[PDB]
């Protein structure tokens, strides 16, 4: 079907042929020790040769040593095939989905992105390996156990094998008419229950016209015709095992008379009887598996063709080439309008917001709907509809990817924290571009020393989760730490005020009013601290900034600044 | 069984016994079918006498023919006790729940009530008499199967049952370690599946940061480390079953050994070693299918105490000591206060109306608020909780509830009509006091003749459901011609329908005029037509009659009637 996964597996075909090799060998140690039974039964015990019944214990046991030492060796080749063939699946996945665009990663699938190299990238091989198993185990013993009848009598073989077909038809002959009527039957059972639930549904007509005595004797014959519709569903449910019984015993009976009394037979003398009826039987189960190879084939490959639409999708947009090394200017919008994939109603209307040099702009307004979507734009983690974006007089579609992604600081609350040590987070990606000798410094000018020092080992401690955990406070320390050591000229203040606590508002305010230098900032606004403080006061409510003057001649005027300060009150 | 359930079986246990006579020959003829084994291999095939051969195919199908007809005649004649001891109880059930009182069939239950008498009536004896066809079936098998096998080599057959604890207990001790360490390993397991999921979370910060090369070789070492974790749960899987397939073949070559003495190869030969050994492996379904004859007689017993319940349950408060002929006087309604049964908000404050003799009252509200419950409280479908209702100067507590509901008519829209043909469905449950005589003037009064007259056979004809399906202006007026024909004297004209129609509204509107003659009535009111013509005019404010005045009276003041109207336009 895909067989595009074909060249992952051809690095490692060396545990596919010693387990086609060491499995073999576990269903040809299946086929002799079947074999035992004629001797045993031939010179064995039926004889008084003694000395057929001394060496067989011994392989008895000699032959399901050979059945577990192959059992085992075609494990240890089938988990190393099928797991370095999950691995380097498992890790290509996990290189495509950290470069594409955080709309996938955004609503379009949240908690299902592990089940596909977790669960769905070991099905492509627990189902794909478990379908050559079976067709290679169950296609030997299948071989074995047509061998030893032919070789040890052919005649009852072939007489014995025209048969199989004979029987298994006239067995599903037999059983489709039993099957239909009983379909039939159930119909009418069905019809005489529903004429019941009709009955039942007027008890509060029954009560007033005083109709309990004949209302009751009229369920002396809807129960009547509930038995005899119910005991005519057994008697022709019951008649249909003893028929197909008798049918595939005739076959026996046949056998039975033909293979003594024709001078054809009689080649056979206890043991060649017992091990061509006995291998027969053990003909079914490699027969009722080998059905489902394809059954399975296809069931563990259609998470491979989910995997392949996963992998090898649109990658992020990384359009232009121009290189921006410092943003020694204003980032700036104007007249830009964008809507978030996957919905139709504008989430971001005509807007034009100019972040001037050495300032900041406050976003304010708790509309809820305006004020991170434009944080989410300077980043480009969702690409604008139409209009431009403005960086130091060229647009953000130009620039690099990379060398717009490292101008931008988000300084915001909910901030991940990844499993390292207590340094490497304030450096992440950047360890050998910035000493140690810097990292004090971050961490001292960031009032993060104290938390440092009261830990268990110091400046190493591993603090992402599955680790140490934080508070809010701290982590906003450490961003806040990330941010003053990269040194990016533009930061973006989610500032959630989560708590206005004592101790801890003195702490984070003292950080970001040390952040904030001469860096230009756009800070989403939630609480009046900074709004009071900021030099261009912006409303974004529905993406119409309309009240858009400055602090001071908003506050006079009675406009959504006023009405902010009257809400808080 | 359950010592409430016997003395409905016992009148038919002769079928029970018939029934435990022909199940045991149905395996005591499986038990002789394995021991043709020893005429074929030892004087048959072996011995190549070539007339044990001739004789034995008559054999196999003169034992499956009286494995047949032991399977089905103790297949019906258990299908004759388990079809007719559910019977008897269907029509117990149905016999307590059509006078038990209505707050049973209200949200008490639904139309899960026929799953009590179709599907939990059946329960009782498809599972146990499913627990009497494995305790004699399989339990004679076994007695036959332990004489075979002692018969046949006693010597082999202590030696043979004498390891068949310690295998067992063996292939258990070597599952259990096996298992709890696999259990092990696969909580191991998630400590390295929660840390890559603690990857996929930081995307909007692996991007902004750059590190895509820092976190990729941070997946090229979490996906080794569940790899070589998933190499060692499969490599702990992988060697339990190898090792106790390797105890259960130490018994076997064991019991090949032990064969070996002088003492045991003196009567073991060809066969009486193949019917020793293979009864062994047909010993296991029986005792298989034995295990759960104590799990099946409490499932199908189970059902026995729910159905019971309902069977002992509390049925109407018939509190039967004063009988009257007729009503010929007054309904009233004195400090009347009832809550639904099941809540706690009163639906029912005080009342006080009287039902004028030769006059009609109308609960003209639109506000639902619980004036069908007025209606309800008159044929005591719900009980009072505290007040007096008056029926001719005396409680309705006192008078026969088979005399009360015999002077209430109840001329709805949802009237149920009988399975019957139109003729006793107009005369239910008195149709031997009226003969046709006076059902046809009943027709004839009621203006529905025309509806009779123009259908096929004429006033015999099905009626109900799954029948003709009548309309609903034909349901009502078969309503009207029943209330007529009964000559009431009360009646409660629901008049749920306000809908206007020609031919419709005109001969319903006739129908009823007809109908309140005299015939002292309250209306539920959803009709102008009805309340401009209302005697007395009386709205439900929530449990309080507040407005007990006249049409005219409530007419001039806005009051709640006049507010009706303000609505009705």
């Amino acid at each position: 079907t895909f067989r595009r996964l074909w060249p992952t597996i051809a690095p490692f075909k060396a545990g596919l042929i010693v387990a086609g090799v060491a499995l073999i060998l576990n269903a040809a140690s299946d086929t002799f020790m079947l074999s035992l039974l004629k001797p045993l039964l031939d010179d064995g015990f039926g004889k008084t040769d003694r000395s057929v019944l001394v060496w067989m214990p011994l392989v008895v046991i000699g032959l399901m040593i050979l059945r577990g030492i192959t059992s085992y060796v075609s494990s240890y080749c089938i988990s190393w095939v099928s797991g370095k063939v999950v691995m380097t699946m498992r890790r290509r996945l996990f290189g495509h989905m950290m470069g594409m665009p955080v709309s996938f990663f955004d609503k379009q699938s949240t908690g299902t992105l592990l089940s596909r190299i977790t669960y769905d990238s070991e099905q492509v091989a627990s189902s794909s390996s478990g379908a050559l198993i079976t067709v290679v185990r169950e296609g030997a013993s299948i071989i074995g156990l047509f061998i030893m009848m032919f070789y040890y009598s052919w005649q009852l073989s072939i007489i014995l094998i025209v048969l199989a077909p004979i029987v298994s038809i006239a067995i599903r002959v037999v059983s489709k008419r039993f099957r239909n009527i009983s379909k039939n039957m159930q119909n009418t059972m069905g019809q005489v229950t529903t004429s019941a639930e009709q009955m039942l549904k007027g008890h509060k007509e029954v009560l007033i016209f005083g109709g309990q005595e004949v209302e009751t004797k009229r369920f002396d014959k809807v129960s009547n015709r509930m038995r005899l519709q119910g005991m005519k569903m057994v008697s022709a449910s019951s008649i249909s095992d003893p028929i197909i019984q008798l049918i595939a015993s005739l076959a026996l009976a046949f056998v039975l008379y033909a293979a003594s009394f024709p001078s054809v037979m009689d080649s056979l003398t206890a043991g060649t009887i017992t091990v061509v009826f006995s291998s027969m039987i053990a003909l079914m189960r490699p027969l009722k598996s080998l059905t489902n190879v394809n059954a399975q084939f296809q069931r563990g490959m259609a998470a491979c063709q989910t995997l392949f639409t996963i992998l090898d999708s649109e990658q992020e947009k990384d359009e232009g080439k121009r290189v921006i090394e410092r943003a020694t200017g204003d980032v700036e919008f104007r007249n830009v309008t964008f809507t978030y994939p996957g919905r139709d109603v504008p989430a971001l209307r005509n807007i034009n917001l100019k972040i001037p040099a050495g300032k900041t702009v406050a976003l304010v307004g708790r509309s809820g709907s305006g004020k991170s979507t434009i944080a989410s734009l300077i980043t480009r983690f969702y690409d604008i509809d139409e209009g431009e974006i403005l960086m130091d007089g060229h647009d953000l579609r130009e620039y690099t990817l990379a060398s717009l992604r490292n101008q931008v600081a988000l300084v915001s609350q909910n901030v991940h924290l990844f499993n390292d040590t207590v340094a490497n987070n304030i450096a992440y990606a950047r360890t050998e571009q910035y000493s140690r000798e810097q990292i004090e410094e971050a961490a001292r000018m960031a009032y993060a020393m104290d938390f440092i020092n009261k830990m268990d080992n110091g400046l190493d401690t591993v603090i992402g989760e599955n680790g140490v955990l934080l508070s809010g406070g701290q982590r906003q320390r450490i961003a806040i730490a990330r941010a003053l050591l990269r040194d990016s000229p533009i930061l973006i203040l989610d500032e959630a005020t989560s708590a206005l606590d004592t101790e801890s508002e003195r702490a984070i305010q003292a950080a970001l009013d040390e952040l904030q230098k001469n860096r230009t900032s756009l800070v989403i606004a939630h609480r009046l601290s900074t709004i009071e403080k900021a030099d261009e006061i912006v409303v974004v409510e529905d993406g119409v900034i309309v009240e858009r003057g400055t602090h001071n001649d908003l506050l006079e005027h009675r406009g959504v600044y006023a009405q902010l300060h009257k809400m808080q009150f």
